[PDB]
């Protein structure tokens, strides 16, 4: 009764609700996350990237859920003599949300406990080294459920994120193509339970606050889709 | 490169830009024009939604030119002892363009000129009677081209709009399931050189001004795909 | 619970079921009727060609009934000094469905009657002069619906083809892009009552029978996609 | 130029091609491999299942490659007593392809050693124990990659296999929503090197063959879809 659906291999301001760093590029490239015009990533960035169109991920009447999937490229890059930070997340938030905190919090949380209030549903690509890893983020910066990620900086990633609401799954994955290395992660969420019925979707990234912790955050490409009966 | 496509059989506020009496509601129908609580449908109505994301429909470094098709129902009402005015349209116009002139000029246009600032590109459903007819506006409410349409009030009408970039060839059609009937029109419109690179995409209607043309201007229902570089999977 | 989807821009073999003179010609347009090597359209041709895979358009069971649409691009041309004749037919038949009568019949039905048992329907393309029309057939090549089509040789037709099963209506629309023409027809179909719960998808034409009633039946692109709750 | 795309939660004989031991059941499930009629899965079976219609993946005259993605649901169950084996892998095949060799081979190779004519390119759940595994097989059963599989029996595992003509990535995942566990295997494989123009695309499975190595391997639910010049709409 309602579906949802876009992919962008270029991003355009025109669609995109960016949020503070977030910019697109003259090659249209969503850096989530600022570089300089020496071509540098800077610390303590954030940005956040959402589709300007509001998506319905469950109704109250009907208690109907959405199902929803997502898939984007990404390039994180490290400069010599620095290490990755922070990360980035693909996440469902509610309709005019706005970023939280930077560095380690990714512009989703303001703690490192359970928020009920949050509304927050969120895959992280957690570059801080717990080994780097996935995380899958219910209402909480403490994944619920991670996987180990042997990040590797310069290397387009790819990423798939999809969420059954019959099983109430989430699944989140990467791969890097250059390497063909691989990661993934599930856990059950109940959307129903976090999310508002409406929400926006799309990115959001940090770079590390310390010196020598730094990484570009881009999003080379991006598709969403979500249906709801 | 670029893809969009939404699908609703209930509207909602949350993902539609409402403009002027456009409401969505509580029975989730998208109401363009007003009708009052006593159920009827009043004078010098103007309303128009339209889905909240932009659609990219071209890009000059390239010269690409999106294909888009939509697909809407529609119910358009008359009070017994009235006759129909003015009709509905589904447009494509500038990102952040506004509601235009009521009545005959559908919220579109200020005159009945042509204009090529307009940027419009309309399919008009034109219930005010030169006989009632769909029309394909591009940059003027005298249609570039109209075929009747024989309106009747209260059935609800499914329509498709259909681009494609590659001919250039736009494509409206309206039928009314509960009667059967059925009604198309068609020209060439060059996009690139009417719309501009982005455009925001929905609806527009007005009824009657004098007593006794008024309707209902209801959608129930809507879909729109755009490509730029698929009609079957999209209906 | 089930959907189906295919558009190709260029036809192949591999994935068609062709039928009698269809043929893919080597700029893998889809030949509905034949055409010698001197370029004509020859007379008494019938071409039919389906997609390899069967679709499902109701299930018994739940009573669900599939909604279905079909895009494509056709070329009838007409040699000078010649008239044209007979038409195409987007159809869906039941699975291992054969063709039927050449000319005025379209390799669809084996008389101008109601036959409860032909479980099928079909848009028609009839370029025989009541007036040059599209028609909707519903177990009979006597339309249950028309409406005139004024036919032009040599220009491509773009043609739609939508059933809707909850309001039950077919409704068919030929456009000609460089002559922005264009037509459209629509009736109530009960697909329940009249199609086998799997079909199979896709044309039929035929040239006429009589010197002078000819034409080529070309398919340039083709889509189709069936939903079934 | 060329999509194809098809969903199923329930299956049918009618537009599958079903080979060997495989079935689909009054409830609509895709058994790979047998169940006798006390519900048990029986040694030394195999069976495949492909959909009807061949599928393009590349054209030589312009050298594009196609993109594809697949998802499924299946269950693996073992009887008490019994250990799993050998599992079932999604596969792409040359059209016309047919079951090869049973237990660890799967049905899809004859041998353990690399043929460049196996014209395969699959994902094998290998469910004989070297820990049990997901692989990817180009032309041998010794998968060119691996990744360690914790299977379950009896559970529910959901599989979504992708290849990225662009990147020749291939990747394939499992989970098994009731227990939150998943998967994941990548590598790049040359399809146009490997795989014919057109290919069929599907499941096959194997029990194993000595007493006490046996396992279900049903499909509940598939979709497939291709293009020839989109994952997230796909799922
Ligand atoms: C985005 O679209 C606008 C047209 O509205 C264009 O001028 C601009 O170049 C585009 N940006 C990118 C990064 O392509
Ligand atoms: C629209 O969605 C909101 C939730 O944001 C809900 O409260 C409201 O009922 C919906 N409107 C309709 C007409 O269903
Ligand atoms: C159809 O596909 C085959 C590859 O199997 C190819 O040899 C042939 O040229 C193709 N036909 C057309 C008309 O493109
Ligand atoms: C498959 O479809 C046929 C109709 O062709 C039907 O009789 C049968 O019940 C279906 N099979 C299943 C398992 O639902
Ligand atoms: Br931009
Ligand atoms: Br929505
Ligand atoms: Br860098
Ligand atoms: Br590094
Ligand atoms: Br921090
Ligand atoms: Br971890
Ligand atoms: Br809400
Ligand atoms: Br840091
Ligand atoms: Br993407
Ligand atoms: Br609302
Ligand atoms: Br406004
Ligand atoms: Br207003
Ligand atoms: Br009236
Ligand atoms: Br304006
Ligand atoms: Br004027
Ligand atoms: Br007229
Ligand atoms: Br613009
Ligand atoms: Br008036
Ligand atoms: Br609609
Ligand atoms: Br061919
Ligand atoms: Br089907
Ligand atoms: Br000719
Ligand atoms: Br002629
Ligand atoms: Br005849
Ligand atoms: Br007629
Ligand atoms: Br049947
Ligand atoms: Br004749
Ligand atoms: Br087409
Ligand atoms: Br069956
Ligand atoms: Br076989
Ligand atoms: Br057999
Ligand atoms: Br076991
Ligand atoms: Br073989
Ligand atoms: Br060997
Ligand atoms: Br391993
Ligand atoms: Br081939
Ligand atoms: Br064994
Ligand atoms: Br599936």
């Amino acid at each position: 009764a309602s579906q949802t659906s876009f992919s962008f291999q270029r991003f355009n301001e025109t669609n995109l609700i960016l949020q503070r760093d977030a910019t697109v590029s003259s090659k249209g490239q969503l850096r989530l996350t600022n570089v300089n015009d020496n071509g540098e990533p800077t610390l303590s960035s954030l940005g956040r990237a959402f589709y300007s169109a509001p998506i319905q991920i469950w109704d109250n009447t009907t208690g109907a859920v959405a199902s929803f999937a997502t898939s984007f490229t990404f390039n994180i890059d490290v400069p010599n003599n620095s290490g990755p930070a922070d990360g980035l997340a693909f996440v469902l938030l509610p309709v005019g949300s706005q970023p939280k905190d930077k560095g380690g919090l990714l512009g989703l949380f303001n703690n490192y406990k359970y928020d009920s209030n949050a509304h927050t549903v969120a895959v992280e690509f957690d570059t801080l080294y717990k080994p780097r890893h996935i995380g899958i983020d219910v209402n909480s910066i403490k994944s619920i459920k991670t996987t180990t990620w042997d990040f590797v900086k310069g290397e387009n990633a790819e990423v798939l994120i999809t969420y059954d609401s019959s099983t109430k799954l989430l699944v989140a994955s990467l791969v890097y193509p250059s390497l063909k290395t691989s990661f993934i992660v599930s856990d059950t969420v109940d959307l129903k339970s976090v999310l508002p019925e409406w929400v926006i979707v799309g990115f959001t990234a940090t770079t590390g606050i310390t010196k020598g912790n730094v990484e570009t955050n881009d999003i080379l490409s991006w598709s969403f889709a979500s249906k709801l009966s």
